[PDB]
């Protein structure tokens, strides 16, 4: 019966243990909602596909000796020591770090993989050096065929490979993170250095980064294809191509797309499922987010199954990779009620009313409208 | 001052003349709304990029002698005469036929191209033989590398080429149309044979089809790249990548996507702009559509600038390539009012509140929330 504190030094003992090898921990929802500004390292979810031996602590790690290779389609490949980043211009970013498998357990029938509820997400601040700023300092130029950034994790400890490719558009905000929430990046969260892509699913934010290559194509590792993909019509304007629930799909590069941009979403933080609340005026609160490319336009709530939707008040109006808090105050008579929340962004993206339309066999990118049932009292 | 009836035999004289060579005609909105079930050939918009000499009539054309080549990545290329289709299984489809430039004039600043309002759309029924059913009858199998259908218009009359590529997924519903709205396909609408792709923008539905090739890549004609594209992150889940309005974009195959799937939309048919209507109860009516891959979930209307949204009643609930009629009845006090409509489909797609976020220099795929201002009387 090993608890989270025993698997990972400094983790809150209440974290749900989804897997021991590799280490997978989920934040209980009540704990997640207690930190609506920023998710602390004590409770932040963990998902290792590949464990790095000795990295199972929230303590920072040493930069000493850590070398990163940069190459591929650049005019002048080079190697740098992580410590050299301390002298370069630094940037900070608050972003939603969300597992592509977050919400997996809401798909029916059951899919393959760690059975997340909604606790495979956090809102965190990374600080470090932008990849573009490093290239600039080193006097390096990208080739015309550089269409992807392909990042490889350390193989120290005889670890298996972990290699992800994201579109070259990600170079705009790509960050070599040395710090998280103002402290040394925790070892277990990729310290001493992690390549982060704001507004991309967690899988892409490569912990313990050792090599960065600019490539003309997606890498052909198993972690790029067939895993961490959903059925799609490539380069057509549909979020995914729906499939029969429960059926195996023959994933290829040409019939599916990677888990890249964080799917637009909204979580209801109050009230909680099954809670009793009082009076007629019921303040519904939560957070909402997208991939940070454009602002949210609205978060809307309905207590009548979608017959009418009421605009919530959002605490910030600018675009952001971090979540945005919202509230909507509703007049409700005593009794059982159900509230749902829906986000809507400036380019028209929103959430499916029934998230199960997105059923896929490894259970990625769930973003169905969240519903909460509770009781209103006198 | 040549009117539409003089440019194209059998067209309603009230059609707006956007261009004489090539021929471009737009349906006035009042006429469009008068036909909420099916748009007749007398009023249906015309957009030729490339005129076919002598095809400027709503009359049907002869199938005699019309040969179509089918080849590329198929095991057994072949040629067929259009008349052979008369003996094969036939299918009909009602679909929104919409110019990718429809709505172009709502972009600010002005973009390049024919200045459509909203009359570059119709709802029509095509009948003919499915491309897949033809391949089956001929005992032909697609190669494993067939990722696109590339269709070429007739060059008769020494006409310039017109070549479009759509994803092989389109093979599911691709139709060799011989009839429109129950009559011989009008010459000016591509008679005697047009390759139609339900739920794809009009540009893709190749009139006077003479060659169909299954190809591994998009064709490299000017009509495929750089035209009929919008900025994008290829194979990422965002409908388009927003750009600064008024700025020229360096279109390539790797930074933009074609005008393929019809963008989700909703049009308000009643009331009309500037109209006075009576009593407190105001019935708002219109149509809505997507690319037909999934059903619409709702059409919603707001008369308070989006503070509250009310679900309309849709006349049909199943998915469709054709538009779906809706109505929402609102209680409104006397005075000036503004109503807006928003569609929402099962995969979460919706419309941008401000359609100008999609500004692109050739003015494609406008689908901003439609607003109508009118007066309520006592
Ligand atoms: N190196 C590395 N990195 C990496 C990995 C591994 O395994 N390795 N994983 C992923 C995932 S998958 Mo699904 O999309 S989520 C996720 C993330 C997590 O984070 P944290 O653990 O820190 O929270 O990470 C990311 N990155
Ligand atoms: N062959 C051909 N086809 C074709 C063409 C040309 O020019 N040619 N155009 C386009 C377009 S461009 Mo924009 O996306 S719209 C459109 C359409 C139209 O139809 P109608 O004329 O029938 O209505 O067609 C289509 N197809
Ligand atoms: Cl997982
Ligand atoms: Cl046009």
């Amino acid at each position: 019966a090993p608890t989270a504190d025993q698997l990972v030094k400094g983790k809150n003992p209440k974290l749900l243990v989804l897997s021991q090898r590799p280490i997978v921990l989920e934040t209980p929802y009540d704990l997640l909602v207690s930190q609506p500004e920023r998710t602390p390292k004590e409770i932040l979810y963990i998902r290792n596909n590949v464990d790095l031996p000795g990295y199972n602590t929230v303590e920072g790690a040493s930069l000493d000796g850590w070398k990163v290779e940069v190459g591929g389609l650049v005019d002048k490949p080079f190697t740098f020591e992580a410590k050299e980043l301390l002298e370069l211009p630094q940037h900070e970013v608050t972003m939603v770090l969300q597992c592509s498998g977050n919400g997996r357990s809401l798909f029916q029938p059951r899919t393959s993989g760690n059975p997340w509820k909604r606790g495979g997400v956090g809102n965190v601040t990374f600080r470090g050096v932008r990849l573009k700023d490093l290239l600039e300092a080193k006097g390096v130029k990208l080739g015309e065929k550089a269409l992807y950034i392909t990042a490889h994790a350390s193989r120290q400890g005889n670890a298996p490979e972990f290699v992800r490719s994201v579109p070259i558009h990600a170079l705009g905000h790509a960050l070599l993170a040395l710090s998280m929430n103002g402290e040394p990046l925790p070892a277990v969260h990729g310290g001493p250095i992690r390549l982060v892509f704001p507004g991309y699913f967690g899988v892409n934010n490569v912990k313990w980064v050792q090599k960065i290559e600019f490539t003309e194509a997606e890498n052909t590792t198993a972690e790029q294809m067939p895993r961490y993909r959903v059925p799609a019509i490539p380069n057509a304007n549909i979020p995914f191509l729906p499939q029969e629930p429960g059926k195996t799909y023959p994933y290829s590069f040409t019939n599916s797309r990677p888990n890249w941009l964080v799917a637009i979403n909204s979580f209801i933080f109050a009230p909680l499922e099954g809670q009793t609340v009082e009076g007629p005026y019921v303040r519904v609160e939560g957070v909402a987010f997208n991939d940070g490319i454009v602002p949210l336009v609205s978060v809307e709530v309905s207590a009548n199954g979608g017959r009418t939707w009421q605009q919530a008040r959002l605490e910030r109006q600018e675009k952001s990779f971090g979540w945005v808090r919202w509230q909507a105050t509703l007049y409700l008579r005593p009794g059982e009620h159900e509230v749902m929340a829906r986000a809507w962004d400036a380019v028209g993206r929103s959430q499916p009313l029934d998230g199960n339309i997105a059923w896929n066999e490894r259970g990625y990118e769930y973003n169905g409208v969240m519903r909460v049932k509770f009781t209103v009292a006198h």
